[PDB]
């Protein structure tokens, strides 16, 4: 950590060039030189210096991280002037409280919106619907209808959501309950709508924010999904851009998952009181928010000067139309855990191998727990509690109860895996064993492998190795190893058992 | 294997097995084949591990809970008895022996809980549980208990769990959600705190079986047992005036205990199915009367319940209770919820205790790393290479999170960690180095805390707690030996950190 | 009654040229002809007319109402062979017995259903609390979102008892005395959401069934609340029409009643075997169901030739799926006043006089069992029963209600003079002696309160608010010209307390 | 002005001490100057409502908490506004009893709650269950004495029995009573009331037995029990009897549950000398001294204040009164509780003198304490002139459908004469649609009017045998024997239709 010099990081689809600018300003007045930067993967690299330590004074991202960083302990509490935070809007600070308190500064809200090419489209779609149609009329015209960012779950959501999605609830003062709103039958249906938009060829998968930022730019896209930043860089070529309210799916407005720019001081920061004046009395101003709205718009702001100042634009206007119908994302610590699913599932899906129903089922597992410097096995447990396994004392997870000498000696020579539950390790008694044991999923383990995977494996001819029928079991004949590869069918191995199905044993009849 | 030519039937030790075996001499005479039925212990744990040998009986007659397993295990054969028989026993127990469309049992008899009294001891039954505590203290003094039941098992203790809640794994319409278990239910621990306080205020006692409980009633020792309709002979014998009336109301609300239906099961493994079936089949007035002479068997299914049985007191008011309760599930689950709620029931008793912490065990070990290696499924990678005759160089693997094909790199790094396989549906599966890094940076509430009861460390390094030295949790200052009696008096577990056994400034808040 | 023609009695929405043609059936088979007539206030009627001994031999309505003819003695018992209940369902049975023995033969299973045009509107809304918003979309484009009828409480049951809204308590119990669920929160919730939805101009009061029925086929209405026997003309319009679950409401399912027809004897039939023959083995019968159906669709039938031939259809499954979520419609008597309290308290919710806890409240009173005896002629003054009983009233015997001991000379001659009413218990008549009379008369000196809006009391008296003389109850002074306009335009209603007209003046008007 | 000033009237029972709260007033009048009267009127409890209302009547009124709400809700009680250091003096839960409304109503005194009283020579050991009576009472009926006597003629004795197995009376809640739940037909109390009758069929109990019999029987030692309040007790002290006081005998397995009374004094809100009766209670009566002066008159009780509540503890007739009122619950003081009192004190007073049985007299009662039947005009001319309108402009709704009724329907009305409905307070009537279906749905018809044989011949001035009866069934002109028989079981005749039926032999049993 450095002391007289400020280190700012912000996302490097933000404008960082239009917060040097406002930063010179505090260079100059106060002799403190401050330094703007982009780091890539910023929400990833913020907890991985701040446990050191090192790392920026000042951190720009979205508040739903930010919950997860203060019950990290990694960020400092902001104190407001309580005249100055009458000044800002209150559902701003709102977002920004996790459990009490005050964790950032409530910079700016954001919000996902429709951007269509008046030239190319000049009525908008209204609806998901006929957007399929429109993708095989302009694709004659070397156009393509939408093309957005498939790789974050972030520009995806809305049409999750539109349906169920719904991703926690709040309750009464309850909202992390178990229950996540990946596998509801409005999720499967908007994932299965995307994924026939690629299957289909309307939508190609392998479509980043690069890719589809520069065909709007080039006019090879008709419409677009992203924030209020990339305003800026279609201003510069402009393609007589619109902004316009997201489609609506099944008869229900897209939701939006609104985003509030937050702005958090390192715990450890050695000029947190000179960072925090910077932030109050500059960038908060309406000269310094214009300044890195110049380099990438901001959209919404929570000033007061920006509520007769920028609030009359119709794209700003048409965001927060947007945001109204979808709900702000919560600040909890479990949201992490529910992007990394969702954008899994979202990829994986569009990919392929994962079903719709498949990556939602296996995201609703991965958000809700996970299984997970813990000893994993009995031995390295007894030596940082400096006792004997002959000496030690274990507890069964299942009933609690403490194991007897031989039930501990026999889970070391068995080389088992130590189980932890509420934080403390347990193991399992010889009775528990055995009833859970006999519950079911005996030698029911199959590896299952795509016959692609398999060739790249063994080479060699696949007709030669012989994969006898499930039922029949009769050699696969050549045609039927075929139909496998055609079909997408994985092969299935139990123990040595290599298998396939037959062509009348793949069809009910 | 199972021999031909003779019948093989196993009930269970409290059922009059003598009745069922003079049933079986009047068939040797009229069929010519003599049949032998048996009493084994624990039958319901020794049925299915004997039926996949082949070894075992040919009929076993237990309640259909355990039957609805057996079934989706394969060890039971489908019953050919049609409407012609089907209409002769009474609907409603048809339908309990009835899973995924096909019937696996025949309705014997139902049976149901009731509350026993002595007449002469206790002159009218009480009406809520609550006045039992108060009737105790007063039969003191007369010697004699109020209230004496099987506390070992938890068929006898469930109507109290589940009268002002205890959903039990019961959900849905038409159907049982696996996922919702009403076992940390309010009203579940409530009820089960009420026999917690009974047994603290020294009312009951937690060592308390069937046998010790039986004996008290028969003896005159004690005024009030809870008891199903087989008891009823042997209370009969001894010379006691013995009423049976409805089970206390709770909170009130009415007791409700789960509704069993005694049935008898073909082993699938049978070369006399046809025989035996036969034999059962042609459940007659004359068959099922022996049977009860010995011990009552409750209400039948057939003609002879709607007269001769029906005007006894006592089976209405079995009936009664079994209105007021609900028939128990036929999903193979329920052996696990069983398991799970005997074990939350004694460690509730005594142990354990924190009502909330064993019904929350509960809850996670009957809804939803320790395996053995040889059969079942591999432990570790090694054994799955070993297995599937693929060396780990050659094998291929995938995330669990992310269903991304291993790099040969992680795949050597999971066999290094010596980290335990994951199986989900059935299928291996590892984790890559970006989902493994990603999830154990989440989730982080402290390695572990290994907190053990001050009694077991005296035990474990056999110096007492007078020779042994404490630290303070977060003021690190050496406790006294009487901050350590205060420990032992409140019941408070010492926690190990850094192999240091971790003071009165911060014990209190 | 005419013996050798079967008259039979069937509603209007029902397929009543359907049941003719079975008839006919039946003339060219057996040679007896059959008359089928559609009567209005079927329900009604048959009460009436039975008790004379008049009235149809056969009459087709919901298990409901059969329960309170057999009490009165109107139907009679029917057996129909084991064989013959093997071939219909049982929990059709199960809805025609009353008192164990079966008072109707079970025929077809009805329950509410969601019915939407496609065209209109592609995906229905999953929630009852997304109709306002779907209404004023569609009022732009012209259309309605959802038309039903209100006049009759049938249709307006769902949304009543998704929060609450039990009729009566569960089966063993059933009337559990006074525990009928109108007054409850979950049915003040359902009718308020209707409330709001009228006076959010969403919906209007004044909608029927004729005039709902009509909007959806002329495509006017996007969405209407109807049973199968509307799918026949539904489908005679050029109209995608979708049947689907009727929507949530405060994330609870709405809860149709369940609805059985079933087919009763009357007790002076004189062709009973001949009744029975044509229900058992004509009516009811591949054949003969599917000609009623054919006329006006049945829904789920009995009959167990009716599974997977009518099963298969996606609009039965939508039909049972809504069936099962809601409950199976009671058979007991008092079902027909619980019918009238609740269609008075909509009636009254969705026009004036709806603070809809009021409306609720007057429902639950009237369910319950209460008279106050403005009867006729049962005798309702001491000279009529004097008379009735040939007895003089100087030598009549009578009883108090209250403590039951026999009437003094004198306190029976001051029960007449004052004119006092008779009160019936158990029916038996019933007089007051006079301790009981002065301790139940001093329990409660509230005196009466006759409140009448501001345009009624100017009808009333012949004149305008103004010469009329107010006084505000506090304040003891005449109210201003002004203030009397106030509770006009706030629509606040005057009250007489001890002969005298009050009101709140402007400086009680506010909280103080 | 019909009220006196500058003197003090106090209305006290006479079951409690009148003579010693005068010596507290007279020390209240040497200080000062008020010259208190203290009366003891019959029927207090009735006389207040009555002489309340023409501003007359005392100044400050003795009674129990239960009526005293319902004193409340009519405007004869004024509110009570103590300082905080005066109510810290008294005990929290006896301010809860007079709280009505949100607001106190009246000062509390003593608690109050029924024992058993047991002479100690002749029943060294008292009974411990309702069911050991009997068989005791005929041991000592062969010694000369009875086992049990206490007073019948009022529901406050009787009732502790009756809430044994059941007694839910207006029920409890939300913290609020419900005055729809009304739980005297359940068969708790059918239980506790068949079990009294019993007593008084097997002899065991005379059902004619008041205070005044049961208070001298066990004074002069003719009786062994008897079940009464700590007013009692300095009767029996001056009496040679030894007597001790013990919990109340146990029915069905459960505690008897008497209703818990806490003594108040409340100010007439038509009275002067609001400050002064204010004085008198606060500063002379409700003080060590003063409490103590009413005690010997009558024990009163555990008293609200806490200083003497403590030091009269000690006594174990107190703890033992306390003992059973832990096991009852307080009276609710709802102004309805005055009509489940006339309810209950009817079925008992029926029931035990033979006429009803104990089914049918509960289910009565319980109808008797919810709804109800100058003041109410009734008939619309009294309601026409009283509003000073004719019929013919008159404006009426109905009561179910709450619609204003047709001319034709407020003509058709008046003409029938019928009387007039009342719900909500306001008046109503009926309209045609409404009336056409409420008279269908009749449910009886039968106006059956069931009068004993013997009354009918004086009805009609003619003997059975020359009186026509057709039996109900058989339509068989009845026997002369078979008329007899039916007085013998003592079976009233119904008059059906304008006929006299009455059941023949062979009909009485399954045919
Ligand atoms: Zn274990
Ligand atoms: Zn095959
Ligand atoms: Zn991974
Ligand atoms: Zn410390
Ligand atoms: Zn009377
Ligand atoms: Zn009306
Ligand atoms: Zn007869």
């Amino acid at each position: 950590i450095e002391e007289g010099k400020l280190v700012i990081w912000i996302n490097g689809d933000k404008g960082y060039n239009g917060l040097a600018e406002v930063g010179k300003k505090f260079e100059k007045d106060t002799g403190i030189k401050v330094t703007v930067e982009h780091p890539d993967k910023l929400e990833e690299k913020f907890p991985q210096v701040a446990a050191t330590g090192d790392g920026p004074d000042i951190i720009f991202w979205a508040h739903d991280r930010f919950g997860g960083y203060a019950q990290s302990g990694l960020l400092a509490e902001i104190t407001p002037d309580k005249a100055f935070q009458d000044k800002l809007y209150p559902f701003t600070w709102d977002a920004v409280r996790y459990n009490g308190k005050l964790i950032a500064y409530p910079i700016a809200v954001e919000a996902l919106s429709l951007i269509y090419n008046k030239d190319l489209l000049p009525n908008p779609p209204k609806t998901w619907e006929e957007i399929p149609a429109l993708d095989k009329e302009l694709k004659a015209k070397g156009k393509s209808a939408l093309m957005f960012n498939l790789q974050e779950p972030y520009f995806t959501w809305p049409l999750i959501a539109a349906d169920g999605g719904y991703a926690f609830k709040y309750e009464n003062g309850k909202y992390d309950i178990k229950d996540v709103g990946v596998d509801n039958a409005g999720a499967k249906a908007g994932l299965t709508f995307l994924v026939d938009l690629i299957k289909n060829k309307h939508m190609n998968a392998d479509t980043d924010y690069s890719i589809a930022e520069a065909a709007f730019n080039k006019g090879e896209t008709a419409m677009t999904i992203n924030g209020p930043w990339a305003w800026s860089n279609i201003d510069t070529s402009k393609v007589n851009y619109g902004v316009t309210v997201l489609p609506t799916f099944k008869g229900q407005p897209s939701k939006p998952f609104v985003g509030v720019l937050s702005a958090g001081i390192n715990a450890a920061s050695p000029n947190k009181e000179l960072a925090k004046e910077f932030l109050e009395n500059y960038l908060l101003t309406d000269e310094g928010l214009e300044a890195v709205n110049k380099d990438k718009p901001l959209g919404a702001v929570a000033l007061k000067s920006y509520e007769e100042e920028l609030a009359k634009d119709p794209r700003i206007a048409a965001t927060m139309e947007n945001a109204q119908k979808g709900e702000i994302m919560p600040n909890i610590p479990q949201m992490s855990a529910f992007w990394y699913a969702v954008r899994t599932a979202v990829i994986n899906a569009a990919s392929g191998r994962q079903t719709v129903d498949e990556a939602l089922k296996d995201a609703q597992t991965n958000s809700s727990s996970e299984n997970l410097e813990r000893p994993r096995k009995l031995p390295q447990l007894c030596t940082e509690l400096q006792t004997t396994i002959h000496d030690i004392i274990l507890e069964c997870v299942y009933c609690k109860q403490q194991l007897l000498r031989r039930e501990v000696y026999d889970f070391a020579f068995r080389d088992l895996c130590i189980v932890y539950r509420d934080g403390n390790p347990y193991a399992v008694c010889d009775k528990c064993l055995k009833f859970y044991s006999k519950i079911s999923e005996y030698r029911h383990y199959s590896y299952s492998l795509y016959g692609t995977t398999l060739e790249q494996q063994y080479n060699k001819p696949l007709s030669d190795l012989l994969i006898r029928c499930i039922n029949c079991q009769k050699p696969l004949s050549p045609e039927e190893k075929q139909r496998h590869l055609d079909k997408k069918q994985r092969f299935h191995n139990i123990r040595g058992r290599w298998t396939g199905r037959c062509m009348s044993c793949s069809r009910s009849s």
